[PDB]
C-alpha cells in the first residue's frame, strides 16, 4: 500500500552504493549502512580507519554480547575482518521494531571502506547460504522476520539522479527507498511482473532473451546465466558473462555508429563528454532482458534505456558519462544500472523478484523504461545452468 516513513530513506548513488541510516547499541548509535542484496552479513566499522567518521563503540553499548568468534572475509575487490556479536538494532526510517541480530564488528579492512561514501557498514539482505563464516550466522532480515510481525519481503526503488551530484548535492538528496516488509504503489507505474527466485543463496534468477533495440542476441539463453545470474544493490554494474558481454558490446556499438567511441569507453574506463544538454541519447540502444515467468511457459521483459547504462561523472559545463556494463567471469549482475530503472521487489515469502518501472527512472521525452509482458517462452528450465 502506502509506506510513507520509509518513502526516501536512502541516499547515494550508483558508483558508492545506496545506504539507509541505522542504530545500533544501547544508547542507540547511528550509522549509514551499505544496502547490499549480494551478501548476508550486517557489519559495521568498529575501530578507527582514515575513511570513517564514526564507527560502533561496543564498550559503550549496554545490550553489546560477545560471541567470542573471529570473521575473515575476502571477496574479488577488497576484504574486511571482524569480530561477531549480537546487540539491539533498529532502522530510524524503517518498520517500528527493534531487534537482536548478529553484527560483524569491522576491525580491519582493505579497499572495502570508500573515500566519501557516507556509510560505514553494509547490510546484507541475502540468505544464510552464503553468509560468514557459515550459514549458521542468522542475516539481519531472517532475524526481523524471527522476532517480528514484518512481513518476509522488502522492496527496493534506487534513484539515479541522471546527472552527476556533487559532495553537498549527493548529501542533501534522496538517493530512493528501501520498504521493509511490504511494496510501495507511489513508487511504480504500471504493473509489477514477478520472476521465480530460482535457489535462495544469492537473490538468483534466470534470463531467457536478452534483445538489443528488438534484435536478440540470438545466443543459448544458458549463456546468460552462467554461472548464474543475480539481483545485485551492491554492485554498479549491469555485468555480463564474457561471451554475452562480447556479443552485447558489438551489437551496442553496432546501433550507435553514427558516432565512434574510444575502446576506453567500452571497457568502462574512460568518460565520453558532449557539450552541455546535446547527449545523443537517441543513437543509443535500449537493451531488454528476459526473464522467466511464474505462469509455465511464460516470460516478461524489462527493457532499460541509455539513460540508465550511462552513468554520469564529473570531468566544465560538458555532460559526461562512464558505460556502466561490464565484464563477468562470476554470471550476470543485474546492479544499479538495471535496478534504477525499476522498482524490484524481493518477495522471499512467495519466493520471487517483482520489477515495475520506476517511478524515479531517468528517460527523455521519446523513449521509457519498461515492463512488460506476456510472452510465450518454452523450456525456460534449460536456460538454468548446473554445475
Ligand atoms: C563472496 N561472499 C561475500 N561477499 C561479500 N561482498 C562481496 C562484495 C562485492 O563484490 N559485491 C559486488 C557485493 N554485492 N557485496 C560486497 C561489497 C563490498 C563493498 C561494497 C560496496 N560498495 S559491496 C560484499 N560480503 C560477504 C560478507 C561475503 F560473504
Amino acid at each position: 500500500g502506502s509506506f510513507v516513513e520509509m518513502v526516501d530513506n536512502l541516499r547515494g548513488k550508483s558508483g558508492q552504493g545506496y545506504y539507509v541510516e541505522m542504530t545500533v547499541g544501547s544508547p542507540p548509535q547511528t550509522l549509514n549502512i551499505l544496502v547490499d542484496t549480494g551478501s548476508s552479513n550486517f557489519a559495521v566499522g568498529a575501530a578507527p580507519h582514515p575513511f570513517l567518521h564514526r564507527y560502533y563503540q561496543r564498550q559503550l553499548s549496554s545490550t553489546y554480547r560477545d560471541l567470542r568468534k573471529g570473521v575473515y572475509v575476502p571477496y574479488t575487490q577488497g576484504k574486511w575482518e571482524g569480530e561477531l556479536g549480537t546487540d539491539l538494532v533498529s532502522i530510524p526510517h524503517g518498520p517500528n521494531v527493534t531487534v537482536r541480530a548478529n553484527i560483524a564488528a569491522i576491525t580491519e579492512s582493505d579497499k572495502f571502506f570508500i573515500n566519501g561514501s557516507n556509510w560505514e557498514g553494509i547490510l546484507g539482505l541475502a540468505y544464510a547460504e552464503i553468509a560468514r563464516p557459515d550459514d549458521s550466522l542468522e542475516p539481519f532480515f531472517d532475524s526481523l522476520v524471527k522476532q517480528t510481525h514484518v512481513p518476509n519481503l522488502f522492496s527496493l526503488q534506487l534513484c539515479g539522479a541522471g546527472f552527476p551530484l556533487n559532495q553537498s548535492e549527493v548529501l542533501a538528496s534522496v538517493g530512493g527507498s528501501m520498504i521493509i516488509g511490504g511494496i510501495d504503489h507511489s513508487l511504480y507505474t504500471g504493473s509489477l511482473w514477478y520472476t521465480p527466485i530460482r535457489r535462495e543463496w544469492y537473490y538468483e534468477v534466470i534470463i531467457v532473451r536478452v534483445e538489443i533495440n528488438g534484435q536478440d542476441l540470438k545466443m543459448d539463453c544458458k549463456e546468460y546465466n552462467y554461472d548464474k545470474s543475480i539481483v545485485d544493490s551492491g554492485t554498479t554494474n549491469l555485468r555480463l558473462p564474457k561471451k554475452v558481454f562480447e556479443a552485447a558490446v558489438k551489437s551496442i556499438k553496432a546501433a550507435s555508429s553514427t558516432e565512434k567511441f574510444p575502446d576506453g569507453f567500452w571497457l568502462g574506463e574512460q568518460l565520453v563528454c558532449w557539450q552541455a544538454g546535446t547527449t545523443p541519447w537517441n543513437i543509443f540502444p535500449v537493451i531488454s532482458l528476459y526473464l522467466m515467468g511464474e505462469v509455465t511457459n511464460q516470460s516478461f521483459r524489462i527493457t532499460i534505456l541509455p539513460q540508465q547504462y550511462l552513468r554520469p561523472v564529473e570531468d566544465s559545463q560538458d555532460d559526461c558519462y562512464k558505460f556502466a556494463i561490464s565484464q563477468s567471469s562470476t554470471g550476470t549482475v543485474m546492479g544499479a544500472v538495471i535496478m534504477e530503472g525499476f522498482y524490484v521487489v524481493f518477495d522471499r515469502a512467495r519466493k520471487r523478484i517483482g520489477f515495475a518501472v520506476s517511478a524515479c527512472h531517468v528517460h527523455d521525452e521519446f523513449r521509457t523504461a519498461a515492463v512488460e509482458g506476456p510472452f510465450v517462452t518454452l523450456d525456460m528450465e534449460d536456460c538454468g545452468y548446473n554445475i
